[PDB]
DNA sequence: GTGAAGGTTCTCTTCAGTATTAATAAGGCCACTGTTAAAACGTACTATATAGACATCTCCACAAAAG
């Protein structure tokens, strides 16, 4: 996770900002909207959902006739390209989501079929429980990936004895068990799977990507319709209401510049770094950044100047800058939108390209990938692709003469396990795995140190700000706020503390748990309990454990994992994934998480 | 004639998914019975511990006959 974003304000005189706003809002965003509409109507759309993959070129092909439609014709080539990238990534995202959800629904539907109680397994096997227990002992002795191997063994073995023995073996977590099945805990575990299947089935009714209408013409024409026309029935009037409540999108889609050299850097005579974008060189924007990021923007000019001095004998494949996003940030107050909103550039950089040693890491990664490509790839334009790839492979050998910082060296036998929990967001154990000894624990309080008071602040603000929103909603007041930025701050403080401890003990890796989807587990567990406690009373079921379900939906385990992954990559510490045990305290969970990831190395 | 804008391709994704070890629970009012200590409280079949109205025997003092 070595890619990170740095940002700066872009400043320019009003006519440059107005011209860019009108390009984005009047042409580029309407084009994106049109591409999303046409792409969702394509005759292959239903087979793209089955593959879960979009064709590499279909957005580019749809955009070609639109580039000369009077609605969209006025744009530079890179703005059409940006619109293509926006639309292509949206569907690459959405088709990947739907594909995995469909696989989850199919997987659990098979499990629901093969989850049979011992009373059902007796009939469906025709064998006594001891007989299927012995047959499961044989099938386990052959399947010795074990879970998948049993799922593979189940499907084509139509022999109901072995098929039931696999069912019995899978019910217990791929192992034998002597103890009797508690019939109500089984019936609950069956009911959980039905709820999960239903909730997956409902999630697969997701909407197609909606776009951003900045005119909101549909709202005003619906208002005129609903006020002067009789609704033909309740369903038309409901559709009218649903439109009238829909909020207006203020801001256009950002521009995306996937060619780092489509940002051209310079220093003006007042000494400020400046940038202009390919196709819009007349609009000079001035960089206004914090000094904590200035060294990156200075590097972008130095990388640009280095390759010009070498007459392009360097490769921009090793430019520290990777891509840019050009974004309008919503301004407070009033004005024309190019005056109200603040133009902001977000630059992706790869942190390894800062140093010379890290650049050598990237160079070999580039060289191996391109040598693979050239070997596997072998038309005129496809031969031109090979020649560009071969030019890259030649030019990445030329050095940028970057700062030298020796790479981190961590001991392979020292690991940090990080236990994640709802009550204690992180707990760490430094384990010496060949010694099987814990070198150090730290609690959440020791990780946060002097910041530990922020953790009670978060809980207190989450309560307070929720209640103030609840009160504000009843007044239709816009003053609705929350603690997300404090929560993000805490997760970043924890990430830095964990990695600093890992560096201090020379740990080779940080071990993080494969939590899965905690929210759908908790939500289906609690619903199965509540349906027994409040039969036929839906509101009673939804009130049951409401605050626990809320707490689990706020638990930011993904954001914390992501923050740890970024900080570890910036110091070259390996991340490993392990299985967090359910037994024990957060300290013991962290220790056994660490040691299991060591033993799982094969 | 260095700089600006614009062109071009990048493959296949029949793969990934489906199993545990699971925590005390996460429901709150209303009324309505029915237990469950455990506190408050009428009164019984007893086990003694006296207090004192009476009955009893004993020791000592007086009239009739004989030398």
């Amino acid at each position: 996770s070595s890619q990170i974003t740095i940002q700066a304000r872009l400043i320019s005189f009003e006519s440059n900002r107005q011209q860019l706003w009108k390009l984005m809002a009047d042409l580029n965003t309407p084009l994106i909207n049109e591409l999303l509409c046409q792409l969702g109507q394509h005759p292959d759309f239903e087979k793209w959902q089955q593959k879960g993959k979009l064709p590499s070129t279909v957005v580019s092909q749809l955009c070609q006739p639109l580039k000369t439609d009077p609605r969209f014709a006025g744009q530079p080539s890179r703005l059409y390209m940006s619109a293509i990238h926006i639309v292509d990534y949206i569907y690459k995202s959405w088709l990947a989501i739907q594909k995995r959800l469909q696989q989850q629904l199919d997987g659990k539907t098979r499990w629901l079929e093969m989850l049979n109680s011992d009373a059902e397994l007796v009939e469906l096997s025709g064998d006594t429980l001891e007989a299927i227990r012995v047959k499961a002992a044989e099938i386990l002795a052959i399947a010795m990936s074990l879970s998948k191997t049993l799922f593979d063994a189940y499907q084509e073995t139509e022999d109901i004895k072995s098929r039931s023995a696999i069912s019995y073996l899978l019910k217990n977590g791929c192992k034998l068990t002597d103890k009797e099945e508690d019939s109500e805990k089984f019936a609950k575990r069956r009911r959980q799977v039905e709820i999960q299947i239903q909730r997956l089935t409902e999630k697969l009714i997701s909407r197609m990507p909606k776009g951003r209408d900045l005119t909101n013409a549909k709202w005003l024409e619906t208002l005129l319709t609903a006020t002067t026309t009789v609704a033909e029935d309740n369903a038309q009037a409901k559709r009218w209401q649903d439109i009238l409540l829909t909020r207006s999108s203020s801001l256009p889609f950002p521009l995306v510049f996937e060619t780092n050299e489509d940002m051209v850097w310079s220093k003006n005579q007042k000494g400020r770094l400046c940038v202009h974008f390919n196709g819009l060189s007349d609009l000079i924007f001035e960089v206004y950044c914090g000094n904590r990021q200035l060294h990156w923007f200075q590097r972008f000019l130095e990388d640009q100047q280095t390759k010009r001095k070498s007459k392009n004998q360097h490769s921009s494949g090793l430019f520290t800058l990777r891509n840019g996003h050009l974004v309008w940030l919503e301004g407070e107050g009033k004005g024309e939108p190019w005056n109200l909103h603040h133009l902001t550039l977000y630059c992706c950089v790869d942190n390894r390209l800062w140093t010379e040693e890290g650049t050598e890491i990237v160079r070999q990664e580039k060289a191996d990938e391109i040598t693979k490509f050239i070997t596997n790839m072998k038309s005129d334009t496809q031969q031109a692709l090979i020649q560009r790839k071969q030019s890259t492979l030649t030019r990445i050998n030329n050095s940028f003469e970057r700062p030298s910082q020796p790479l981190y060296q961590g001991q392979s036998h020292i690991l940090v396990g990080v236990s994640l929990g709802l009550e204690k967001p992180a707990t760490v154990a430094v384990v010496d795995a060949i010694a099987n000894k814990v070198l150090a624990y730290r609690s959440i309080k020791q990780l946060l140190g002097d910041n530990y008071e922020l953790l009670n602040r978060q809980r207190r603000q989450q309560q307070y700000l929720s209640h103030e929103r609840h009160k504000a909603q009843k007044n239709f007041s816009p003053n609705q706020f929350g603690a997300s930025e404090l929560g993000q701050h805490i997760d970043r403080l924890l990430a830095k503390a964990i990695v600093a401890l890992a560096r201090t003990y020379k740990a080779g890796s940080i071990v993080l748990p494969k939590l899965g989807d905690m929210r759908e587990v908790v939500q289906s567990e609690i619903q199965a309990i509540a349906e027994q406690k409040f039969p036929g009373y839906i509101e009673g079921q939804q009130k049951y454990a409401k605050q626990y379900r809320v707490n689990v939906h706020r638990w930011s385990y993904g954001r914390l994992i992501q923050s740890i992954q970024s900080k570890a990559a910036q110091t070259g510490i390996v991340i490993e994934e392990g299985k967090q045990p359910i037994r024990g305290s957060p300290h013991d969970k962290a220790k056994e998480l660490a040691l299991s990831a060591y033993n799982l190395r094969l």
